[PDB]
DNA sequence: CAGGATCCT
DNA sequence: CAGGATCCT
C-alpha cells in the first residue's frame, strides 16, 4: 500500500537478492529457505512494467512447517518490518536501497504448487473469468486445488501449464494472460 | 463506556421505538422484532455495550436493514456495518456507548437469541457436546452433514430442550 | 472468484 | 465453537 512503486527490473534484483536470504527458524533450528522453491508470482511474473509490490510464493516440503515458515521468517542482513503474518501470507516492508518497498509472501504446499502458481500469478479479472467458467460444470478452484461438491479433484499434474490445460482452458505465458 | 443494567435497558426501551431503515420507502423496525441480548440479557450488573438482536421478516431485506439503518431522535455514527453486524457508537445522556446490532431471519431467530444471550463458555460446551453426536450449532440453525436439521421450533426455550440440554434463564447460564 | 489476517461477536 | 467486517491477496 504505502510501499513505492518499482520497475520490473528493481523488481527482478530484488528477488535475485533475497532468493538466497530466505530462512526460519524451526524449534529453534534455523533452517534456510531454498531458491528452488521460491518462485516469483504476481505482477513480476506477469513482466508487467511496473510493479507496486513484489510477491513471492515460498514451496514448503511438508505440512508440518507451515506453523513455523511464514510466522519465523527470517532475513538475512535487510532491514524490514512486519505488515501482518499467518501461515499463508506475510506482507513486509523492506528497505531496499534507501527506499521502502512492500514484499509480499504466501505459502503453498508441494502438492498445492501449481494451484498456487496458477492463482497468484493472476491477473485478477482472468482468474476471475477462469473460476466462473469451471463454477458453471459445478467445480470451485482456489489456491490449493480443484474442487467438485466440496471434494478435492485429484487431477495428475505438476506444473502449471499442465494445470491449465487440464483445466480446459488455452494456455498462455503469464505475459499474455488478460 | 461501560453501563449499569439499569442504563442499558433505558436505552433499549429508548431505541424499541426509534428504530427503522429504507428499503426508497422508509420503514419502521417493529419493537416486536427487536430482542436485547449479550449480557443485558443475562441480567449482568455491568455491560461493555449493548446488544440488539433484530428479527427480519423476509431474506431479501437482509440486504437493506443494517446498511441503512436510522434511529429517530439519536446522535451517533457507524463503526463498521455489514448485512448481519453493525456497531454503532451513540451519544447517551453526557456519553458514547457502544451499540451493538446483528440481525436473524425469522426462521433463524431462536438460534441467533440462543447465540447473542452466550455467555461465550457457555456455548462453547454446548457445541462441543453436539460435536461429538456429529452436530453443528451455530446462529442460523442446527446442520448434520452440511444439511439444516429442521426443528419445528419457534422460542429459545424450546431449541435448548430439543437440543437437549437443560434449559436455564438467561442469568444463570455459565 | 475465492480466500487470509486481524480484531472482534 | 463457530463465524463476520474490513481491507486486502
Ligand atoms: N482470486 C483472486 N486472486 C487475487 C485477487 N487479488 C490478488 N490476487 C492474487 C493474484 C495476484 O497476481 C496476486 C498478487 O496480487 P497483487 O495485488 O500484488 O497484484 P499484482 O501483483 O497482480 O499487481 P501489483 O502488485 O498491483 O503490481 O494475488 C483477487 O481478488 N482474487
Ligand atoms: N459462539 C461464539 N459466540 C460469541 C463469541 N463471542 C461473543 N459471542 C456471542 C455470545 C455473546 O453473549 C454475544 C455478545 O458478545 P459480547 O462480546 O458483547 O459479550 P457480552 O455482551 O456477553 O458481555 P459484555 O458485552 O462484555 O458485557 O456474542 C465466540 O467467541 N463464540
Ligand atoms: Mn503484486
Ligand atoms: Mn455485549
Amino acid at each position: 500500500s504505502g510501499g513505492g512503486m518499482l520497475t520490473l527490473i528493481q523488481g527482478k534484483k530484488i528477488v535475485n537478492h533475497l532468493r538466497s536470504r530466505l530462512a526460519f527458524e524451526y524449534n529453534g533450528q534455523l533452517i534456510k529457505i531454498l531458491s528452488k522453491n521460491i518462485v516469483a508470482v504476481g505482477s513480476l511474473r506477469r513482466e508487467e512494467k511496473m510493479l507496486n509490490d513484489v510477491d513471492l510464493l515460498i514451496i514448503v516440503p511438508e505440512k508440518k512447517l507451515l506453523k513455523h515458515v511464514l510466522p519465523n521468517i527470517r532475513i538475512k542482513g535487510l532491514s524490514f518490518s512486519v505488515k501482518v503474518c499467518g501461515e499463508r501470507k506475510c506482507v513486509l516492508f523492506i528497505e531496499w536501497e534507501k527506499k521502502t518497498y512492500q514484499l509480499d509472501l504466501f505459502t503453498a504446499l508441494a502438492e498445492e504448487k501449481p494451484y498456487a502458481i496458477f492463482h497468484f500469478t493472476g491477473p485478477v479479472s482472468y482468474l476471475i473469468r477462469i473460476r466462473a467458467a469451471l463454477k458453471k460444470k459445478n467445480y470451485k478452484l482456489n489456491q490449493y486445488g480443484l474442487f467438485k461438491n466440496q471434494t478435492l479433484v485429484p487431477l495428475k499434474i505438476t506444473t502449471e501449464k499442465e494445470l491449465i490445460k487440464e483445466l480446459g482452458f488455452t494456455y498462455r505465458i503469464p505475459k499474455k494472460r488478460l
